[PDB]
């Protein structure tokens, strides 16, 4: 319920898993743009698909979003333990693609690896740092289950549906959570 700008979405791709603040930073700016891709990619690359139902899911999806705040305090120490509860949203994320990646085409698995990769790479570097600097625990995924357990379809045109929300939801939330995290 707020847009948002798009900045840059091209610088090449890194070189080794150095852990640095230039890794995470080109790490989700080029899965970033591959989801955007991959996203439309699935209605034939028409843009108008990308701006045809973003007018009501946008405040219509079951997944959490962001929308607290840029930042936490600058002076004060009120409401204290900030920035938070981003395992959930990138674990859900992750299992989604994943879970599509391996009933895809051939074009939509060799881009959904690299999703996937991706995903995990900045996945755990952050919750690498988090977990040294503080705290964190998690449950586990259960959205999987309902998913595979499927309603009642085969080789349907209706998937799309499922797959375009947790698409633009996954781009959306990482997207969003660099902004959040680079302050910028």
């Amino acid at each position: 319920s707020q847009v948002r700008r798009g900045d840059f979405t091209e610088d090449t791709t890194p070189n080794r898993p150095v852990y640095t603040t230039s890794q995470v930073g080109g790490l989700i700016t080029h899965v970033l743009w591959e989801i955007v891709e991959m996203r439309k990619e699935l209605c034939n690359g028409n843009s108008d698909c990308m701006n045809n139902d973003d007018a009501l899911a946008e405040n219509n999806l079951k997944l959490p979003e962001i929308q607290r705040n840029d930042g936490c305090y600058q002076t004060g120490y009120n409401q204290e333990i900030c920035l938070l509860k981003i395992s959930s949203g990138l674990l859900e994320y992750h299992s989604y693609l994943e879970y599509m990646k391996n009933n895809l085409k051939d074009n939509k698995k060799d881009k959904a690896r690299v999703l996937q990769r991706d995903t995990e790479t900045l996945i755990h570097i952050f919750n690498q740092e988090v977990k040294d600097l503080h705290k964190i625990v998690l449950p586990t995924p259960i959205s999987n289950a309902l998913l595979t357990d499927k309603l009642e379809s085969q080789k349907e045109w209706l998937r799309t549906k499922t797959i375009q929300f947790i698409l633009k939801s996954l781009e959306e939330f990482l997207k969003v959570t660099l902004r959040s995290t680079r302050q910028t």
